[PDB]
DNA sequence: GTCACTTCACAT
DNA sequence: CATGTGAAGTGA
């Protein structure tokens, strides 16, 4: 089941969104981390059911909350990945799990980029 | 050859 | 349980 719930994600979500998170990364930076990441974010805040179902908002104009588990389910990245990128890519924990949430931030990461 | 992730298989 | 390691891919 942990599957299936990939598909009503993927599915349930705009084909040009879903495109995006599937090309591998290049130097483009539309398609590393972030970009990939905080479209979802903003697109979200847009659709509720989704934020909820995914698990994936703003708090804060600056920092946000997720349920990894489900992000990296989305972003077809395993969960381990997802936290590697997480830190590599220099973000925020600050504040340890929460009953499946986390929230984050980045410097350069907010509002619309 | 380099990036920028990805994943594993175990560690912490 | 949640998270991180180092080494080893993979295709931009």
């Amino acid at each position: 089941d942990s599957n299936d719930l990939e598909a009503s994600f993927t599915s349930r979500l705009p084909p040009e969104i879903v495109a995006a998170l599937k090309r591998k990364s290049s130097r483009d930076p539309n398609s590393r981390f972030p970009r990939k990441l905080h479209m979802l974010l903003t697109y979200l805040a847009s659709n509720p059911q989704l934020e909820e179902e995914i698990g994936l908002s703003w708090i804060s104009d600056t920092e946000f909350k997720m349920k990894k588990k489900n992000v990296a389910l989305v972003m077809g990245i395993k969960l381990n990945t997802l936290n590697v990128n997480l830190r590599d890519l220099a973000f925020e924990q600050l504040q340890h799990d929460k009953g499946g949430w986390t929230q984050w931030k980045r410097s350069g990461f907010t509002r619309n980029s």
